[PDB]
């Protein structure tokens, strides 16, 4: 219903700096501070009752969706060490303690890459505080020899100048580092003073230099928490992009139009020429956010270039980190392919470059359990990724995404990892799937409706008098077209017209087939259109562009031509006439834009069709590849020509050649016995 | 051009109580009225100023337009009695005092009804108030004694009692009268105390009684006059009918609209129950103002009944005046026949009783010179008068009728009889001319120049494949038909496409006539309608009603049915379409009336159109005058349902019906040899 769609909508207009769930070991670093002014306790007490209120029913602390030594284990340590060098509550250290000493053996059978960031790095630094208030601990465990090993091989790996000149992502992570300078790292902060926007960071930096640019910080996310902060803050972009982004691919995205463009302003106007970071100030930057950036602004007419990539790529190789090259996860390189598709003529090859060796490294990995991603947890990333990797853009219809998308999005049940295990709930709510799920089933059920009445309309002309094979299946098919690329109920109108006009046309040209072609020509068929209901005004251009179609029937005889192009031209201009739309008064540019559009149709048909032709001839595959790469061509530059928000043309106008041309390259690209599946799967097989 | 449109419009704005030529004879007697507080000299020297400003030439006074013995002489009396009575500028009375004796003679050869009111009446009292100045006069003449013998007989004639309790026309004219009451005959004036609204007579009669009802208006006149007073005031009611009557007959009416409308409802507001007179307030009430605001008011859809006319009726005759039979003039009756065409059917017989009273008096005095009136002097009333008696209501044109007015209306050239030569120039002005003419002219080569461009579309047509006996004098009449119910430039669309369909269904028509019907059928006609250059959105509409069109064609056939009523229907809806409008939603009243003026229509057509067949077999008369009232009950019954403003239909879709059943009926009620004539008066014999 309308609810969940104006409460989410409500909850979007406002976005705040951020929204993840409240971690505790922060915080209990937080408590270690004491009061600046000599004062007699610790500096805010918030925390320390935010602590008492969530002790876990095993006295445990962390998210209880989920059971991870690794990070329970810190967090009851923190918890303790906090409470206890303040001497206060210690009885909720004793309920704590004895899980803590009976888990102290788990750890050695943790996951291959579920391992935390530092994570052997802080518990050093952990047990070092606890030996002060230094209780029954089992220090003694080869597991703390192993990290510690690490430790020894990671602080032999790091410089000390280039550590002190190039802010790199240690400075995230640099309280369990010692044997430091104070001012050459002094500036690698970010703009509001915060070192990689980590608060445990910056507070034990001012527990050694009382800068205030790291109090204020530190007191607007504590005042604006009332106890309890985060181990990263704040995440704007991050947040922003990864909304929308679900937005989209929930189909849902037609409602929030309006805050839509509002965060896609946002980030344009914080867009730089170097790449982007999870918040706007961070002076380190990542591929991945950059790449999806790029993806949802350039899908939204946002004039933007790609050289930003020359600085991820390492000499021939691609990694994540600018210049760090470690093995990276699934995720980036999956939405890097997935920008990597929406290219432009224009633009350097750095793009297909990244496009080749993305695709090499993802295909390779595909056959094994590779999709294992270093920094979450979802519930089915493989299927997706599959599917990516399988239907190129311009092959992609929405609503089987979408549909396939409604099993393949986790909601809540997701996990992020960091320094501790946190979780967002802005863009990775529930109330989502509610919404997405009520509007496809009331989709469903009305297409089912209309399908039928199409049905009763069809065997109404009796237009199998000259039918097909079967006229039910094919019918199917060719209405679920039309109802693919156009879901909303208001247009309900063009959807049955476009679906009559193509059954049409499919039975005049099989009679003309049947019968060897207009020379044997016996009946008045621009007669024939009249078979569809019309209105006052919506008669006459139809009965004109199917008497021109009917010539262009007639001139293409004899010749080696195809016969294709004139029928999409069609059913453009029909889709049109049927949504009741002209061009306004026509200055040139306007026209010059409209026949481009229609020329590259035209030949894109034929040529596809011709490719078709010879693939069903067994021909050598070698001429199907290069067929292919024409029809790549011209389908990028007629991508172009739709997506540029400067054109002087409408919109739907023209997203309806995208829709047009996306239909018969896909029925052109995947064998009936996929395309019934889908069918079904969308239609007869219902959610919820 | 414009100018003259808006000067005519602002002057029409300002409708007064009167405009008329302002008299002198009247301000003579104003004169003789000496100052009311025993003053020293007149009441008013204004008069007196005003009076030696126009001494004519010849001394004389009155209109130069003209030469009228009889007004002259009186105008002439008046002012010499008046100035030497008060004994000033005695040199004016001696330099008219020639003219005077040497005119005396001419009195005896004046014309047969071209005799003032009165007249006989005022001359003795004027030589009488003469006999006390006593100037050479030559008082014995026997034209004098011949006069004063009709003074003796009408003085016989008029009672003392019905003339002191019957408000009549002789209190118009009672200064001449003497031997009377005072009481009795104090109460027969007008709401103002004006006796039949005439200066003269009130003056006269303040003469004898110091009424201030009498002294504040002939103040009023004389202070909104300052200097000279009418013959009679005020006329509203008179000028306000007579302007509107001319707009409309002179085909400008088009664009005072509102102005009109005014006028309109004040005549409304101000309608009795018992007639009209030329003033609001005036008792007695004559039949030639009350038929002509009948006419008018019922022409703009005002809801009125006519047995206010049985009070005009003299026991199987009718007589202008309510209470005197005298012997008529033209005008009059003239009016009253007009009005007695739109009768409704729900309406008392009187109507036809005045109408077969009014033609068997008119028909006969018709052939001779009997169109000359006693009160009024025109430029050519046979020749209106002659057409109005030939072509009916339902035959009736409304160009060909403008453009016959335009030479029969005079303009200024007129005079108007009354105690003294008047005229009003309020709606007898000249511009009126120019303007309507101008107009008319553009009009007339407008329709030459899209007579051209049909000309050549026909052609381009080849329609003659199935042509008729000559196609250009048909195509010419069809044409005109069309050219003579819409004469506004902006109703071209409209225009061309009545006269297209119009050639369209006059070609199948004659191809179905000559291979003997549908039966012997061969060819797809219904893809004859393509030939007219269609639109956008007019495209599917025709061909529908066309098709339509078709199938009746199919249905009347091995039948005695005829084939016009589907023609005038199919012509309407053409029309309408053409038009561009809709009805609304349709509540059942709306689409009730709509049958119902198509069923009218429709059975309209048959009837005549079997009239006309039985007319060329030589079939007995007897048969057609039984077939010509049958069409003629319905078609009162149409006019009604058109004229009614209480329709919820739109106007112009009404007047529509009208349009096309006027063309039938008269096409099919004059030979072609009148019908040509007209055609070549109207288009190439020019104007100016």
């Amino acid at each position: 219903t309308t609810t969940m769609i104006d409460g989410i909508r409500t909850a979007l207009r406002s976005i705040g700096e951020g929204e993840i769930s409240i971690s505790a070991y922060d915080t209990s670093l937080v408590a270690l501070l004491k009061r600046l002014d000599g004062g007699d306790g610790p500096q805010f007490p918030s925390t320390i009752d935010w602590i008492v209120q969530n002790q876990l029913p095993d006295g445990s602390w962390g998210d209880a969706s989920f059971f991870m030594m690794g990070d329970r284990i810190m967090s009851t340590l923190a918890c303790v060490v906090a409470l206890k060098s303040w001497n206060i509550h210690t009885d909720k250290c004793e309920r704590g303690l004895l899980f803590i000493q009976e888990n102290m053996w788990r750890l050695a059978h943790e996951e291959e890459d579920w391992m935390l960031v530092g994570f052997e790095i802080a518990l050093p630094s952990l047990l070092d505080m606890a030996k002060d208030l230094d209780l029954d601990i089992p220090y003694d465990e080869p597991a703390l020899k192993a990290i510690y090993a690490e430790r020894e091989r990671k602080l032999a790996k790091i410089p000390r100048d280039v550590l002190h000149s190039m802010p790199t992502t240690l400075l995230h992570s640099l309280e369990g580092m010692v044997d430091l300078d104070w001012e050459k790292l002094l500036k690698l902060r970010c703009l509001d003073g915060s070192f990689h926007c980590s608060p445990a960071s910056t507070a034990t930096a001012f527990q050694q230099t009382g800068d205030q640019k790291c109090f204020e910080y530190l007191d607007g996310i504590v005042k604006k928490f009332n106890g309890g902060v985060p181990c990263i803050y704040p995440l704007d972009v991050y947040e922003r992009l990864w909304a929308v982004d679900r937005l989209t691919r929930l189909g849902i995205s037609r409602h929030f139009t309006s805050e839509i463009e509002d965060c896609l302003d946002y980030i344009f106007r914080n867009w730089t020429p170097d790449g982007l970071a999870h918040t706007k100030n961070c002076p380190v930057k990542d591929i991945d956010d950059t790449a999806m950036g790029f993806r949802l602004l350039r899908l939204y007419g946002y004039q933007v270039d790609p050289c930003v990539l020359k600085k991820f790529e390492k000499d021939g190789k691609f990694f994540c980190l600018h210049g760090e090259s470690n093995p990276s996860s699934v995720t980036p390189m999956y939405n890097t392919y997935r920008a990597s598709q929406l290219k432009f003529p224009g633009d350097d090859g750095v793009l297909g470059r990244a496009e080749v060796f993305c695709r090499s490294f993802l295909q390779d990995r595909r056959g094994s359990n590779r999709m294992k991603d270093k920094w979450a947890i979802a519930k089915d990333i493989p299927g997706e990724v599959e599917y990516a990797m399988d239907y190129p853009w311009k092959a992609s219809l929405p609503r089987i995404e979408t549909r396939l998308y409604l099993d393949q999005y986790g909601g809540s049940g997701d996990v992020w990892i960091g320094k501790v295990l946190h979780r967002m709930t802005l863009f990775c709510n529930d109330l989502y799937l509610k919404a997405a799920k009520a509007d496809f089933s009331n989709f469903q059920k009305e297409c089912r409706v209309e399908l039928n009445g199409l049905r009763r309309w069809y065997l109404r002309s009796n237009l199998e008098k000259f039918g097909g094979t079967d006229p039910q299946t094919t019918l199917m098919t060719s209405y679920f077209l039309a109802s693919a690329n156009i879901f909303e109920a208001n247009r309900a109108a063009e959807r049955l017209g476009w679906a009559r006009v193509a059954l049409l046309a499919d039975a005049v040209s099989s009679h003309f087939r049947r019968i060897g072609g207009p020379k044997n020509s016996t009946s008045n068929l621009e007669e024939l259109i009249s078979l569809v209901p019309f209105d006052d005004a919506y008669s006459g251009s139809l009965r004109e562009a199917w008497k021109q179609w009917l010539m262009a029937w007639t001139a293409k005889e004899s010749s080696q031509e195809s016969i294709e192009g004139d029928t999409a031209i069609l059913l453009v201009r029909a889709i049109e006439i049927f949504g009741g739309r002209h061009v306004l008064t026509g200055q040139r540019p306007d026209l010059w834009e409209y026949s481009q559009l229609e020329q590259l149709t035209s030949s894109i048909c034929c040529k596809l069709s011709r490719r078709v032709l010879a693939q069903e001839n067994g021909e050598s595959t070698e001429k199907v590849e290069e067929i292919d790469q024409q029809v790549d061509l011209e389908m990028q530059e007629l991508t172009r020509r739709v997506l540029q928000g400067c054109s002087a043309i409408n919109r739907l106008t023209r997203e309806t050649f995208l829709h047009v041309v996306k239909s018969f390259c896909y029925v052109a690209y995947c064998s009936p016995e996929t395309i019934d599946s889908h069918i079904d799967k969308v239609i007869f097989q219902d959610v919820i």
